[PDB]
């Protein structure tokens, strides 16, 4: 029946990758000369200015890009962007993390650090071959690390989730409550996807799994990478029956029930997870594209 | 603008899992008493009878059930049923490829198959942690593998990528050829999800990397799972322009062009024609077939 009415967060632009360099070690070395330098932490934070990410002269950490950089590709303009994990002062100026900070940034910034987060997280875990166990190494940017002994590539790692929004065909919707948040905290059902399973089957799965409804025509509504540390999410809106009882055999959640159109509008313009109110129901945060689909339903 | 008239192969709601069971070792072992057994050789190969899968008598090869087993589920009627990686003897009909074949079996075999296929394929390729290099070790009905120094838990990896039927909003629609393929042998175009991009970012990014079209109004048509090794495959047409030209700069593509619907129906049918399509059973296919009956 509906549609997304924004892009989710993370989503709005896509960088010029620019593919073509990745192995092209020459081209780098030309372009590193006036690049971009964006840092971050171990813990992925950032420092902004100006709701833009930092973007630093390049060539004042080496003549010639170092191993554990992470080509990102081209700003507006022409100019190469890389990436580096460094330590940061965490006293001398604010560091922004980009799941409690993402609307902050402008749409490129949020690109550049997703896509900053996500490669630096995998090499941190990607520093040896789970075939045979032998050290690895990064190469082409940084977008693989090549095998020691076998020369085999090994690549990134991005694990699909789907999260979905159960309603009734009209005016009701399910909404869920999982026993390790706080109280009066709800939103949508989600899961990873299992190997062997389409997108539509783990979507009825998981929903079967949590609240034990059985639910049809199940609809794509849109994705967002997620890199806490390494998903992307993937958005459904299916259809249940409310005269089916609930039950919650994957006892992940410990409660839910169908609300209202107008119940869920008072409850997104009272806030999010974040604020501090006086509401019985509070969703999730707008980083999230649960709430953009939520909002999405509700406003029609 | 258009759907899939059918749901693809592989793709039907399938298994009752059992999710519960998977961390319950004696549970687990009070069923394996006669519970059923799925076989994989090396090459992914199966066995069909009477279009289901073979499900042998389990306990024929242990007490318990063993640690490179994976459980799968039950089946209608609580019935364990496994899968161990084991040669087959060939003496029975195997089908080389399930993705040349899988269209011989009904919904439920298929599912079992193509699950087993990627867990299988997944414990071969993940005996070791990409953290520090420690071996892993199987546990939970082979849903996890356990690092041997840290204790850390290794989950299977399902790949994400995308496939494109990109078109002209009307009558005309992109297919492109690899390199080393037969002449007259054109597809979609594929591409895998890269970390920090939406799967319509994915798409434009991919279409313009392989051929060069700035495309559009990109859309979701459905999904399946692809375990050769480890995909799961997402199905999207895209508007492009035909008056701007191709270009092969990632180009492992070796040439393409548009085609006319009719064009596509007399492929699809289908040597004669410029334009014959691979034989499988792709989520490709099904796109192709979609767009062409409008
Ligand atoms: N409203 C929400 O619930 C909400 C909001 C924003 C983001 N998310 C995201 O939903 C995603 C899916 O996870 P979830 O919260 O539904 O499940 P979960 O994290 O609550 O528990 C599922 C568990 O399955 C295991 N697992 C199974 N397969 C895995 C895999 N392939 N890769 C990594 N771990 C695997 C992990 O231990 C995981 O914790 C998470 O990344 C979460 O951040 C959810
Ligand atoms: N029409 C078709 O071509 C068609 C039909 C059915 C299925 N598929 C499937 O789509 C998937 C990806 O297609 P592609 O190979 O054209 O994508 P692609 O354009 O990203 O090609 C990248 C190449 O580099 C490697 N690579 C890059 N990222 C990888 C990753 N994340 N995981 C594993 N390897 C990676 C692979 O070896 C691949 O051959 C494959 O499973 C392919 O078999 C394609
Ligand atoms: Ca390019
Ligand atoms: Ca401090
Ligand atoms: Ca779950
Ligand atoms: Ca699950
Ligand atoms: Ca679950
Ligand atoms: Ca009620
Ligand atoms: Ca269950
Ligand atoms: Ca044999
Ligand atoms: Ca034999
Ligand atoms: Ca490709
Ligand atoms: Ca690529
Ligand atoms: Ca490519
Ligand atoms: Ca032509």
């Amino acid at each position: 029946t509906f549609r997304l009415r924004n892009i989710p967060l993370l989503s709005r632009v896509g960088l010029d990758r620019a593919d073509e360099l990745r192995s092209n070690p020459e081209e780098l070395a030309k372009g590193w000369a006036e690049a971009g330098l964006i840092t971050l932490d171990v813990r992925g934070r950032v420092n902004i200015v100006d709701g833009q990410v930092v973007i630093e002269d390049a060539a004042r950490i080496g003549d010639q890009p170092p191993e554990h950089a992470v080509f990102l590709g081209r700003i507006p303009g022409g100019r190469h962007v890389w990436a580096v994990r460094a330590d940061l002062d965490e006293d001398s100026a604010p560091l922004l993390d980009l799941r409690r900070s993402g609307q902050l940034f402008d749409d490129t910034s949020a690109a550049l650090l997703a896509t900053a987060m996500a490669m630096l997280a995998w090499h941190d875990n990607a520093g040896y071959s789970p075939v045979d166990g032998s050290p690895t190494i990064p190469a082409k940017g940084g977008w693989v690390r090549v095998n020691s002994a076998t020369g085999q590539e090994e690549f990134p790692r991005t694990d699909p989730a789907i999260i979905c929004l159960v309603h009734d065909g009209g005016d009701r919707a399910v909404l869920g409550r999982q026993k390790f948040w706080p109280e009066r905290m709800f939103s949508l059902l989600a899961g990873f996807v299992e190997a062997g399973e389409s997108l539509e089957a783990c979507v009825a799965r998981e929903v079967a799994e949590e609240v034990g409804l059985t639910v049809t025509d199940v609809q794509y509504l849109g994705s967002q990478p997620w890199p806490f540390p390494r998903s992307i999410m993937l958005g459904f809106h299916a259809i249940g029956d409310p005269s089916q009882p609930f039950a919650f055999n994957d006892g992940e959640i410990a409660e839910a029930d169908w609300f209202t159109r107008a119940e869920v509008r008072s409850a997104l313009e009272a806030g999010d997870w974040t604020t501090a109110s006086d509401s019985r129901l509070m969703l999730p945060g707008s980083i999230s594209i649960a709430r953009e689909i939520v909002e999405s339903w509700a406003y029609a």
